[PDB]
């Protein structure tokens, strides 16, 4: 810990998970600010967007933060295919009066495929940038490096880790089977090996060359001691700071990850198209089952369920959000983040 | 800390984990003289077989050791599924000259329906009885801590883990997804949560009441200090023992697990008709594709799959076999038991 909080240029080795929709400046500099790493996603902004959210976190705290960016393979439009999609849904848009979009967007566009996104980062500078569901190439990484940017990978397999190493990043953020949210696979169309926190992180620790940042159901102190023992450099914690009152998780994901559906997560692709872990409601459901159609590439899947989504919020239901959560979470809490970030390091030291 | 090593009357909070097939007497008392917790398996075996594998332990250890039994529902015979089973799996026993059996036999009776064993056990009074798949009824347990057994049950949900401490047991077993071999979910058709060694054990400690052992994934002293560090009172490690000269796996298995099949495993449900983790081979397929029949009920299936196993050896072919494993195989090593107990002993003093 002492190296990478070294090459981070923070006290503390945790990382506030950057978490679409949930994490937000506010929440990035009171974890930066208490000491640890504060992170924002940026993908699905434009570039000037992100740019703007980079220079609001600036404003609220001095100290080093992480900039998130999807690193997935760019989604394929299949208009046939995203037709027959929105046909089989068209009976829930009902239910709240609605009609399905008449078309699905490619709605959070790769770092491979958005050419205006590196520029701006090389600018603006931020201490770290991430990446999920791929490893940007190795030039690329390389860029910014050259100026002040440390470059964190996510892999969920050894496999993905060697990757990340061939990429040049200065450590692999190891995502465990129990981790909240979409999982980093690179390809799931050859399978999941769906490897759990205390085996990924201790195989990627012994066999491996990076940093690891451990990621995937930690919630506590006793959890960041665990990630140590296994080897790990660093902790990455989303679900536990879902709850901080500077997240802009909304009303009803804050009941839910309260209350007695804490108690079971589950992962479904028919929510974004792409495998990801969360409270199980009407969204989650089985794709192979009989009539289901062939599901669209991803991220044209979660264009359609945001429609869905904003049809059924039009109506005050919330049986179809995107509640993620780690298989932690029974363990959340409700805290000022840098209440939390604290606490997590008195439950460090022991 | 010493909760677990004081309640069984051993030195090290580490259980050799029973392993049907693969555990043997010499391998319980290795573990046992060495200052562990060693254990047999003696399901599948008449009560009588049982006993004389008790008294083979007692013959090689004087210390405490633990008899291990299947406490799965009763499958239930239903010839028209059987028969459907067979017939899908008739051109594989044909690619080795066979022909299937005519009828599929309940080779491993659960606790639950066989009644000599409680009587054998309470008169053989192991240190330690435990169970998989299943928590017996409380008076059964009761009975069993009534002549001094200390009553262990694997859960691998929280909600399983009630059920345990309604049982009355002394100790929960924490089987994580990481884990080798079949999966102690209680009841499968529900589905199964898949909870990671390190969300579990964490749920279980932070949150029950019993002592916690931690099973699944761990590999070495590192991976102890971490399930202790979550709040496990000891461990429970099978796939690090297979290697162990003293355990009954064939040479293939041996040399399966150390090559670089090592490298990835994964769950089947079609070798033994409930879900389980090895290396994965022709037996690997997924039962929900088209075309595939109903599963017979466990342990049904594996008597079909023992006999392909029987018809593709006669062949040489070893592409068939029950080559478990957990998901930190490749961190196998291969040593004396007593010399890997002494070992893992010295990595979790540090
Ligand atoms: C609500 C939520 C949103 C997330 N969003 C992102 C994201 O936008 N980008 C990313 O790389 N990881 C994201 N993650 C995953 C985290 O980076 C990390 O893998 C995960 O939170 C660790 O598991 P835990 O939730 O049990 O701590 C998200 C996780 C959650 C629960
Ligand atoms: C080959 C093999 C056989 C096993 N047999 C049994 C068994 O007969 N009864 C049982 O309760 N658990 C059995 N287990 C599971 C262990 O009790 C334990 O949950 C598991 O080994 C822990 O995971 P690990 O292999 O990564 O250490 C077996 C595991 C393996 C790998």
């Amino acid at each position: 810990t002492d190296r990478f909080t070294r090459l981070l240029g923070i006290q503390q080795p945790i990382i506030q998970a950057p978490m679409l929709g949930v994490s937000t400046p506010a929440l990035a500099a009171a974890v930066s600010n208490a000491g640890g790493l504060g992170s924002i996603a940026i993908t699905g902004s434009a570039a000037e967007k992100g740019r703007a959210l980079i220079r609001e976190v600036r404003g609220l705290t001095d100290k080093p933060f992480n900039v998130n960016l999807f690193c997935h393979r760019p989604g394929q439009a299949d208009p046939a295919r995203e037709r027959a999609w929105l046909d089989y849904l068209k009976p829930l848009f009902a239910e709240f009066g609605a009609e399905p979009p008449v078309r699905l967007k490619n709605i959070y566009l790769s770092f491979l495929e958005d050419p205006t996104l590196l520029p701006m980062l090389l600018e603006e500078r931020p201490a770290a940038v991430s990446f999920h569901f791929g490893a940007p190439p190795r030039d690329q990484v390389r860029a910014l490096q050259a100026v002040g940017i440390r470059v964190l990978v996510c892999a969920t397999t050894p496999e993905e880790a060697a990757l990340v190493e061939a990429a040049g990043a200065d450590a692999v953020v190891a995502q465990g089977i129990e981790a909240g949210g979409c999982r980093g696979v690179f390809e799931p169309e050859r399978g999941d090996a769906a490897i759990g926190t205390l085996a990924l992180v201790r195989l990627l620790a012994a066999r491996g060359s990076l940093p690891v940042v451990a990621a995937g159901g930690i919630m506590d102190g006793r959890g960041i001691r665990a990630a140590l023992e296994l080897g790990a450099s660093a902790v990455q914690m989303g679900t536990a700071f879902v709850l901080c009152p500077e997240s802009s998780a909304n009303a009803a994901y804050r009941e839910a990850l309260k209350g007695p559906r804490a108690a079971r997560t589950a992962l479904t692709v028919t929510m974004s198209g792409r495998s990801a872990r969360g409270l199980p409601n009407r969204m989650f459901f089985d794709a192979a089952a009989p009539g289901v159609p062939p599901l669209p590439d991803y991220p044209f899947v979660y264009d359609a369920t945001k429609a869905l989504q904003t049809a059924a919020l039009a109506r005050g239901n919330h049986d179809f959000a995107a509640q993620w959560a780690g298989q932690g979470a029974a363990l959340a809490r409700e805290l000022p983040a840098a209440e939390l970030l604290r606490t997590l390091v008195e439950e460090l030291r022991g």
